[PDB]
């Protein structure tokens, strides 16, 4: 319907958004290395551990961009990992949780951007790329459709950010150059632009003014339907309590969160982060759907 009230339900935030909207104009919350949730050792947590709950809290949540990295294993099927670490979660389990989200709301569409993390087990059939798009991409769920997608034709679907080369299926977003550690722009699909801040191993001051940057060239541009903004609020470091991603994002979300609050933007971009959590205010996810109320 038309009510800026209607963007407050996490689960079907973008319900109230029209059809036409390509997705890349849309502002939308999204989850730095979704799947490592079910890290309990200490020490793993420490280094590798960006997320406390799982995939369904996470799109309930109102998160929508899945940061997704596999690995191929000799059992032919693709696992979750952080680096050369399994994370005891695969990447059936989280299609599955999206299935079930998108057929509670089918007003939803779910952004799944698909990584190589870590190299093939020795014996595994076929390579990453052919595996995952004849044994998953191939199911009905994912969009099939690529160009400036639109929202109308990306409910009830995912929609592939390809991270990996080599892809022979059409279908989402396709593979673009994506530097180490930089922030970026490029162009992706046919004739739309990129521009990623992917800062991951930088100091939190350098950090926070390449997200404030990033935020303000995107707010500030508004009305390019065609050019996609994907801005990273996470950041990795060293191995202990005061140095964490938590520790890092304890303080980077409610300081990105009350820049959007602040600002009143009506762009925002694709926001990354990690602890999507309940703990700090004001929260990041919700100022991010909040700066969708100019698209109603
Ligand atoms: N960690 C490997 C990975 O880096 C990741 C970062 O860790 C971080 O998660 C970021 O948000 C991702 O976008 C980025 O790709 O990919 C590089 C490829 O150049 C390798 O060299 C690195 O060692």
């Amino acid at each position: 319907a038309s009510s800026v009230n209607e963007l407050e339900n996490w689960s079907k935030w973008m319900q109230p958004i029209p059809d036409s909207i390509p997705l890349a104009r849309i502002s939308i919350p999204g989850t730095h290395d979704s799947g490592t949730f079910k890290l309990q050792n200490p020490i793993k947590q420490v280094w590798g551990m960006t997320q406390e709950y799982d995939f369904r809290y996470q799109m309930d949540h109102g998160a929508r961009i899945f940061d997704i990295r596999g690995r191929l294993t000799d059992d032919n099927t693709i696992v979750l990992h952080h680096g050369p670490l399994y994370l005891y979660v695969t990447l059936h389990e989280f299609i599955n949780e999206a299935k079930q989200f998108l057929k509670d709301n089918p007003s939803e569409t779910i952004i799944m951007s698909l990584k190589k993390e870590y190299e093939d087990m020795k014996g595994a059939e076929d390579s990453f790329s052919s595996t995952f798009e004849k044994k998953y991409f191939v199911d009905p769920i994912f969009l099939k459709t690529e160009g400036n997608i639109k929202l109308g034709d990306a409910r009830g679907k995912i929609v592939l950010l390809k991270r990996y080369s080599g892809s022979n299926e059409p279908g989402g977003y396709n593979n673009f150059y994506w530097p180490d550690n930089e922030t970026f722009t490029t162009t992706v699909n046919q004739n739309a632009n990129v521009t990623v801040q992917d800062k991951y191993k930088v100091s939190y001051d350098e950090k926070v003014k390449s997200i404030k940057d990033t935020m303000d060239e995107t707010m500030n541009n508004s009305e390019d339907l065609n050019h996609l903004y994907i801005n990273f609020t996470s950041l990795s470091s060293g191995g202990t309590a005061w140095n964490s991603p938590y520790y890092y994002a304890s303080y980077i979300n409610p300081e990105i969160a009350n820049y959007i609050k602040q600002k009143n933007p009506a762009r925002v971009g694709w926001v990354i982060q990690d602890y999507i959590n309940e703990k700090w205010s004001p929260l990041l996810y919700q100022e991010v759907i909040r700066a969708n109320k100019s698209l109603i």
